């Protein structure tokens, strides 16, 4: 599996979306319906997935399934 499987699946559970609605493009709140605790435990979900702390100024950043992949693949 890669990063990038890894990362939808861990979108998909959260944001309790079925795999093919988590595309690249797809924005959280937007597109896949999540309100704030969704939002916030997703990166809570993303930290302990990869074993690591998401400074708080990059995570805000984080609002779409690209942006997930991008700052996940930016940190190995
Ligand atoms: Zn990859
Ligand atoms: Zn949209």
């Amino acid at each position: 599996s890669t990063i990038e499987e890894r990362v939808k699946k861990i979108i998909g559970e959260q944001l309790g979306v079925k795999q093919e609605e988590v595309t690249n493009n797809a924005s959280f709140v937007e597109d896949l319906g999540a309100d704030s605790l969704d939002t916030v435990e997703l990166v809570m979900a993303l930290e302990e997935e990869f074993d690591t702390e998401i400074p708080d100024e990059e995570a805000e950043k984080i609002t779409t399934v690209q942006a997930a992949i991008d700052y996940i693949n930016g940190h190995q």
